[PDB]
């Protein structure tokens, strides 16, 4: 078949992806700009990620279409066309890693979060990561390239000028760079890092949920103990273990609820020390009202916050996971090309599918926010509804 037919399918799909990438990610940026409830440090990395995905539609996909033709070009110009997408992919990895660390700090040291993680510091991190993304993605331009060993047969067969090559990705970008440097070091290692961070996030959330439940059962168990104890030392032992358990919970109207609880325990405790057991039990039984009134509400709000954080972190993890799914095939095909030179090159149609799937990643982020985060979903509706209506 004439190549122009298969290439017409490839180009049409690439342009379709470019349109979806631009529209969806413009909506993400628009949403964060308008809605103050979306303006947090976490979402500044989301916007940086959306900007990279817009750039895939506006620049990388047109570059990808161009380099598929093998057009004649100065090798360093070709290199820039071939490698710019690597800058955007690297920026996305830094943004994904930053989001994971952000959510980890939020769950592990909430008290210190807003003091550590600020808009000003985030903006600085985003600027540094973009600079590093240019350095990593355009490393071939610094001399790690095959511009020095041009394919002269292809150059003259295609009728290129001198100094010019048939501009093809695999002719100009070295496969050792793509496999060892780009894939293993700059992509795979950060992805495994994010896996580790997210693991630590879910473990932290699970431990804090358990601790909450433990304090609640420990406050309820020791109550029953006091109600059935026939000795003043039994009441004292239990009440001392409730005071500790209450003071851990305090740190972990609610602020008043705790002062009442500690006070009522201190009351029932001084009675117990004086031998007044029935009076200690009577004083201990008022804790039920403080528990019903205040403690049960603080337990349930704190449980609600942790669950919201587990949801947000799962949402972020899906986006990191989707990046991996969409990019691994292209990276794995490169590994086969590099490591198995006795293996037939992956056919053109599968190369096209791998490239298109990597580009498709720049579409998916907006759907995940829409499906998994109400605050974005609501703002999407309002930006669409107030432009339709
Ligand atoms: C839209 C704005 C922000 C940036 C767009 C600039 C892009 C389109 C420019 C910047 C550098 C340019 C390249 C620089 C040099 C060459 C070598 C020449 O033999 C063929 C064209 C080619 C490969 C150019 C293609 C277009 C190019 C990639
Ligand atoms: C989730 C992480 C661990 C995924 C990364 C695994 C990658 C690096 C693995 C998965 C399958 C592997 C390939 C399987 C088979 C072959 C054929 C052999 O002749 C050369 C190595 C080569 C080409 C391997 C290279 C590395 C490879 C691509
Ligand atoms: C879900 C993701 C992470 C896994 C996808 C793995 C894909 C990329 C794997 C599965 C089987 C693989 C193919 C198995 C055998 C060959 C023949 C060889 O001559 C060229 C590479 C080629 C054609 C491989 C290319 C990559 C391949 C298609
Ligand atoms: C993944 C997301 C949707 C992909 C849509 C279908 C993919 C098309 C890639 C282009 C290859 C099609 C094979 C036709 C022959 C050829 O291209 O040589
Ligand atoms: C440089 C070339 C053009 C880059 C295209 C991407 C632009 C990103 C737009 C940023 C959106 C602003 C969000 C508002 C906010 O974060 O407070
Ligand atoms: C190519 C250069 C990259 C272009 C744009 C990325 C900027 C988007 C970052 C938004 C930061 C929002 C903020 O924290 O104020
Ligand atoms: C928006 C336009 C999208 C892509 C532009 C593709 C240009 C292809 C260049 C081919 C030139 C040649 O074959 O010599
Ligand atoms: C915004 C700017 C949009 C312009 C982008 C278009 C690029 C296509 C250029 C392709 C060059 C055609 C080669 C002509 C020839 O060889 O005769
Ligand atoms: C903000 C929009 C920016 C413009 C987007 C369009 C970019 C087009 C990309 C590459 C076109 C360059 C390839 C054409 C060179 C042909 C030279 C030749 O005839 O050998
Ligand atoms: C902000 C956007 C600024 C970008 C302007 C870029 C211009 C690069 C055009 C020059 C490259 C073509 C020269 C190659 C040749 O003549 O062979
Ligand atoms: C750390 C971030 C560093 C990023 C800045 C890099 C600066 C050095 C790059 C200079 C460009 C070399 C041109 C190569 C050439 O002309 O062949
Ligand atoms: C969806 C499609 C997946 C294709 C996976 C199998 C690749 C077959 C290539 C074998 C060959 O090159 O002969
Ligand atoms: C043209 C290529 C189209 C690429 C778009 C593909 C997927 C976007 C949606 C991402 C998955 C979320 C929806 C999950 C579901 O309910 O199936
Ligand atoms: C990122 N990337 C690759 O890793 C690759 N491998 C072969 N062609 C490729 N192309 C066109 C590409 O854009």
């Amino acid at each position: 078949a004439p190549p122009i037919m298969g290439s017409s399918v490839y180009i049409t799909v690439e342009l379709a992806i470019a349109v979806l990438a631009i529209l969806g990610n413009v909506l993400v940026c628009w949403a964060v700009w308008l809605n103050s409830n979306l303006q947090n440090v976490t979402n500044y990395f989301v916007v940086s990620l959306a900007a990279a995905d817009i750039l895939v539609g506006v620049l990388a996909i047109p570059f990808a279409i161009t380099i598929s033709t093998g057009f004649c070009a100065a090798c360093h110009g070709c290199l820039f066309i071939a490698c710019f997408v690597l800058v955007l992919a690297q920026s996305s990895i830094f943004s994904l890693l930053a989001i994971a660390i952000d959510r980890y700090i939020a769950i592990a040291i909430p008290l210190r979060y807003n003091g550590l993680v600020t808009g000003t510091r985030a903006a600085g991190i985003i600027a540094i990561c973009w600079v590093l993304s240019f350095a990593i993605g355009l490393t071939p331009m610094l001399g790690w390239n095959n511009c020095g060993q041009p394919k002269e047969g292809k150059a003259h067969s295609q009728g290129c000028g001198e100094g010019q090559v048939a501009c093809l990705f695999e002719d100009v970008v070295p496969m050792n760079y793509m496999v060892y440097f780009n894939f293993f070091a700059c992509v795979l290692v950060p992805l495994l890092l994010m896996l580790g961070v997210y693991l630590r996030i879910f473990a932290a959330a699970r431990r804090q949920l358990a601790d909450l439940e433990d304090n609640w059962e420990t406050l309820n168990d020791n109550l029953k103990v006091i109600e059935k104890a026939d000795n003043a030392a039994q009441v004292k032992d239990a009440l001392t273990k409730m005071r500790a358990a209450a003071l851990d919970a305090q740190k972990a109207d609610f602020r008043h609820g705790f002062d009442i609880l500690v006070g009522q325990i201190d009351d029932a405790l001084k009675l117990a020390n004086e031998g007044k057991v029935k009076e200690a039990q009577a004083a201990a039984e008022q804790l039920k009202t403080t528990r019903n009134a205040y403690i049960q509400k603080y337990l349930e709000r704190a449980r609600s916050t942790l669950q919201k954080e587990v949801h947000a972190a799962k949402s972020a993890a899906i986006i990191a996971g989707l990046f991996a799914l969409c990019w691994l095939p292209l990276h794995i095909i490169n590994c086969f090309t590099f490591f198995c030179p006795d293996c037939s090159h992956a056919p053109l149609w599968l190369m096209y599918l791998a490239i298109v799937l990597a580009h498709t990643n720049s579409v998916v982020n907006p759907f995940i926010y829409a499906y998994r985060i109400r605050e974005f979903r609501q703002t999407f509706r309002k930006i669409i509804r107030s432009h339709v209506l």
